[PDB]
């Protein structure tokens, strides 16, 4: 996109249409937790749900962020092709402005 920053913007983790359970959702924030740690320090995971069946925009991403730019640009390399669930995990810088706001699309 435009220039890092310490979040990273991550897709095809999570489903439409499976982040509804709340004994499931917390677990997932503490899995990518521990994995991420791994190339610097995870200050925050960002996971918009929908809304009672509803989608809304910025849905089916998720955002991490860290603690440090330089972290960050680490990890973004390092875990593309990982797996947050079972699929593929591709990466993305993103904006933290909106990542602290619900500004996502």
């Amino acid at each position: 996109g435009g220039h890092p920053t310490e979040v990273l913007c991550l897709m095809n983790m999570v489903l439409p249409e499976e982040l509804l359970d709340d004994e499931e959702y917390e677990e997932i924030v503490e899995d990518v937790r521990d994995e991420c740690s791994k190339y610097g320090l995870v200050k925050s995971i960002e996971i918009p749900r929908p809304v009672d069946g509803v989608e809304v925009p910025g849905c089916g991403k998720i955002f991490v962020e860290f603690t440090s730019v330089f972290d960050c640009q680490k990890a973004m390399q390092g875990l593309t092709g990982r797996k947050f669930a079972n699929r593929v995990v591709v990466t993305k810088y993103c904006d933290p402005d909106s990542y602290h706001r619900r500004d996502f699309w």
